[PDB]
């Protein structure tokens, strides 16, 4: 094709078309499934992003685990890239409220997915049991918010992969692993975080109870975001979205 934009220009226009008469232009189902096998094209080269290898020191708490490429962001989604050093992971978190679809750059990570349980999903959420204990115990503060869950998948994904989509009741909760060296991926959010408005990132921690297959119910509990875990920026060396 003759005059095309760059493959992320034209990803950051259809996020924005998907996620915000005659002839009646696309409905949010197609939208979805055109953004879909836009990410699906992309490669690491298409972001001028070179494969990175043996993060071969220990990570001292100086450093980042976790860096942040920002690439765009309306009101509607936000879009950038997050590489994760060898060893890493994003901890246990949810979106709330969000859409989400994420595509591998370079590398593996095990994406953990899982969910609340929903009492507006025709689920019957209960309170935990008073003779129920967990690894480390829980203080009694702690009982009163646990919250029971499903743990529904722990796949392993490549650029290969198809990409991973979440919904506000759907997969909302996810772990990111970075599985044998560095990996980065390509985010959308929609909308973005937002903190101000109490649109937050929760961390999560599933318990280990005392006394497998997938799906399995969990119990989970909020949890601040960890010590050791942060995520800092770095340039974005790809093609710019205008404007
Ligand atoms: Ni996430």
């Amino acid at each position: 094709r003759d005059n095309m934009a760059s493959l992320i220009q034209r990803i950051a226009r259809q996020a924005s078309l998907t996620f915000r008469e005659a002839p009646m232009q696309p409905g949010f189902p197609e939208n979805l499934s055109k953004l879909k096998s836009l990410l699906t094209q992309l490669r690491a080269e298409d972001l001028n992003i070179a494969p990175r290898k043996a993060t071969l020191q220990p990570l001292p708490p100086n450093l980042p685990p976790v860096t942040y490429m920002h690439i765009y962001e309306t009101d509607g989604f936000s879009l950038g890239v997050f590489l994760l050093k060898s060893g890493t992971s994003i901890p246990l978190h949810d979106h709330p409220g969000m859409h989400g679809m994420l595509k591998v750059l370079y590398g593996t990570v095990r994406i953990s997915c899982m969910d609340k349980l929903d009492a507006g999903g025709g689920q019957r959420p209960r309170a935990l049991p008073p003779e129920q204990q967990f690894e480390p115990p829980l203080q009694p503060r702690e009982r009163e918010a646990v919250r029971p869950g499903v743990l529904r998948s722990r796949a392993e994904y490549t650029e290969a992969s198809g990409p991973c989509i979440l919904t506000p009741h759907r997969d909302n909760l996810h772990q990111i692993d970075a599985v044998e060296g560095p990996a980065a991926f390509l985010d959308i959010l929609a909308p973005p975080y937002d903190p101000d408005d109490g649109r937050d990132c929760h961390y999560y921690r599933v318990l280990e109870p005392v006394r497998s297959d997938l799906p399995r119910e969990v119990w989970l509990l909020e949890t601040p975001q960890a010590d050791d875990f942060w995520c800092e920026g770095e340039p974005y060396p790809g093609p710019k979205v205008f404007p």
